């Protein structure tokens, strides 16, 4: 009992985990003094999940020692289905820990639920694959992006994002036919968060697997907007902005 | 780009397809100058689905050429799950078409989704099996008819509709037991659409498969009332009245 | 047509059956002059379900003859999915019956649905295993008890209820980790039905199967509170208080 990180609402940490729990299985939660960060590469080694949770995301955070505690998402999510969404979730562990302790407590002092989670042993191959300059950079409503991905997934397992100047084009092409959703950058004032931005330095023609994109758009529940950075050189970066933190999805193109 | 039929709301065409998509698989959409009509016989050749969609059902309809464009329901329904229920769905095709183009556009000009559907090749065995005079003719609330069919389906796979004068009797008889729902014709004034009519010229004792009836009652979402015409000679006619059009289910009795 | 028991709402009898239909399969409904009682032991012979339905639970009850009519829950529940929740459900049978008749009728006289259920032949091994004195006796909100059982079921198939003085402790221990929910007896005044009582005569350390507890907590829909009596000698008694009646779950501990 030494780091005891504490969330205001247990739902918040649950929503964060639920955002990327489907695309991966094992995760290396590397928590330190300035907060918690984590990475997780899937089995096929084509999708990286990078997470950062700052101090301000907690209502009371402490960590007198850099502790790397990896664990299974399926096991972690099971314990996360025990709270009452508004309970006080406290992540407790000690120096060189065997298990992480999750403490659920409501506003009243009737319910005091304490859970233990046997920690996994994960290799420390941390990746830094974010580029300085991307060929194209765009940001759109997360709910809108989920719509495009889900609709095109009906047609084929290959969604081709094609970006030219002032033209963002999503195209799917399968056996039963094809589909094409085309959006253009604009500005709104009644609700400026529905706006679409585009900063193209060079035209982009990349192809991504539909299987992976469907898991990526599940982070729409964490942010209203999604930042997409496309490059012909490095994997694409799908970023969801959290309150004092972020959830990144690095996806490698096909072909 | 020559016929371009256009719906006010994309939901309407989706609801129509959803009304009969389960009981069949391939459909021959025979659209012409006065609107669109279609037929579909299942594999077992005991259930016919006849559809008619008049000009008034569209908000803007054109067709300078009688075009028969058949297609797969499963593939068609997939594309129909892309709209936003209130988008402008436009069915576009050309003379001697390879594929039918479905264009989704909302009120604003942000979303312009265009889909292509590879057309099937369906045989032109169109059937006209509607009789002049049926032994019995009745009409009841569609939601009420769905209740009777669903409840009796629990007991056995054979639902026997038995009609005598002023007595409409639905009977199921299986291994675990039996059930009998009996309704009588009457008139209401607070909401005359809940009334039950019956025009019996001759008593009817027909037996239908529960499997088929369950698919037939799925058209209750298209009309408040359902018209049933029973004959000992020809297949029974279950008819749902659309706004400027209809959805018919011709079902052959057992034994 | 001789006993014709009658419920005010068909939903009530449906909810009662739905309370214990999952943990067993065959049930011996032994109805008599003062009401209806029934017992059902599962295949593994470790869980007994005892039911009592008094006269006051019906809106109109009669029974001129003690009749034991056993039946299959699955078949009984099927027929129970036919009503409209507010219909007049009437259980009809005769002296030495072959089948039990279930009559559904609404407030209006349009719907008159009559169902027959072929009665099963069940052995008359009725059990009286309730003790006089139990080591511990407690009562808590049924919704709260369901929460504890469901959450701990995620961890292992063995939930250990551990009771000491003024301390009720639920513990699960599995491969991925463990969990512990600890509640203490108190009194509320805004809503005294959320209170927790405990009358310990002797400390209790019993282990129950999670499979069975999950079925037991399904009776939370019948009562706000659940009475639990634990004994080291006899099976534990989980009791849900009905309006003029009860639903009991006798569960044998492990090890």
């Amino acid at each position: 009992h030494m780091l005891e990180a504490k969330f205001e609402e247990a739902s918040l940490f649950k929503r964060i985990i639920d955002g990327f729990k489907d695309c991966v299985q094992l995760v290396n939660f590397q928590c330190k003094e300035d907060g918690i960060i984590a990475q997780a590469v899937d089995d096929s080694r084509v999708l990286l999940v990078s997470l950062e949770i700052g101090v301000e995301a907690f209502q009371e955070y402490r960590c007198d020692h850099p502790v790397t505690l990896g664990m299974d998402l399926t096991s972690l999510s099971k314990i996360l289905r025990c709270g009452n969404n508004t309970d006080t979730l406290t992540l407790i562990a000690d120096n060189t820990p065997d298990s992480i302790i999750l403490l659920f407590e409501d506003t009243k002092k009737d319910r005091i639920a304490e859970y233990s989670l046997k920690l996994m042993d994960i290799d420390a191959d941390f990746l830094k694959i974010e580029e300085l300059q991307y060929d194209s950079t765009l940001s759109l409503p997360s709910s809108e992006f989920s719509k495009i991905v889900r609709d095109l997934s009906q047609l084929s397992d290959s969604i081709n994002i094609m970006i030219t100047k002032e033209t963002i084009k999503f195209v799917a092409d399968g056996d039963i036919g094809s589909g094409s959703a085309i959006i253009k950058p604009f500005v709104d004032m009644e609700h400026p968060e529905t706006s679409i931005k585009l900063e193209m330095d060079q035209p982009v023609d990349l192809t991504f697997g539909a299987k992976y994109l469907l898991d990526i758009i599940k982070g729409s529940s964490l942010s209203d907007r999604v930042g997409i950075r496309l490059s012909s050189e490095a994997p694409a970066l799908f970023q969801f902005d959290l309150k004092s933190g972020f959830l990144q999805f690095f996806l490698a193109p096909k072909f």
